[PDB]
């Protein structure tokens, strides 16, 4: 990889294809593009969390569709960490067991996945005590089955922009299926 060491990891497949992993859309592209222009495409794909977090999803939509659950992890890609909830699982270790070895076989390039259950009180936690840092004013509204944090009043452009980040930050962490993030409208 040479100089690019550093910004992608290549990883063997089960499907015999080698994976690429990008840390964002702009190295995915760039990727991409080298691989379409080596003639690498049939042979080779490249994958980012946030692609593959959208890809399973859609999969969790149709066969695990009242699946209580957070976001899956790649620090490592070779075994991601797929985050459950732990107050709304209502999953055995065997039926765990067979959800893992199901998105494994979804992911090629991956080991293992491990599920880790994660606690729905923290979740909501750590969203509220990143807005108390920045002195945002907010409404916590707890919902059936999620917390809405409503910003309120009027912000400058700095502070807009370090809400934002915050906010961007929460959901590469937790994904966006518990805790949601809105600004007030008046």
């Amino acid at each position: 990889l040479g100089q690019e060491k550093e910004r992608f990891q290549v990883l063997p497949g089960r499907d015999k294809m080698l994976y690429v992993a990008a840390q964002n859309e702009r190295d995915t592209l760039w990727a991409r593009q080298v691989l379409a222009r080596g003639d690498y495409d049939k042979n080779a794909r490249v994958i980012n969390e946030n692609e593959e977090n959208k890809r399973i999803s859609i999969w969790l939509d149709t066969y695990y569709p009242q699946l209580a659950y957070y976001r899956i992890h790649f620090d490592e890609p070779r075994k991601p960490v797929f985050w459950l909830s732990r107050q709304r699982n209502t999953m055995s270790k065997k039926e765990l067991e067979v959800l893992s070895q199901k998105l494994r076989a979804l992911m090629p390039y991956a080991d293992s996945v491990n599920i880790t259950l994660m606690d729905d009180v923290t979740a909501a936690g750590q969203a509220e005590a990143g807005l108390k840092q920045q002195a945002l004013p907010y409404s916590r509204r707890n919902h059936k089955g999620g917390v809405t944090f409503v910003i309120q009043g009027a912000l400058d452009d700095v502070e807009i922009l370090r809400a934002r980040q915050f906010v961007d930050s929460y959901y590469r962490t937790w994904g966006g299926r518990y805790v949601q993030f809105a600004i007030e409208l008046k």
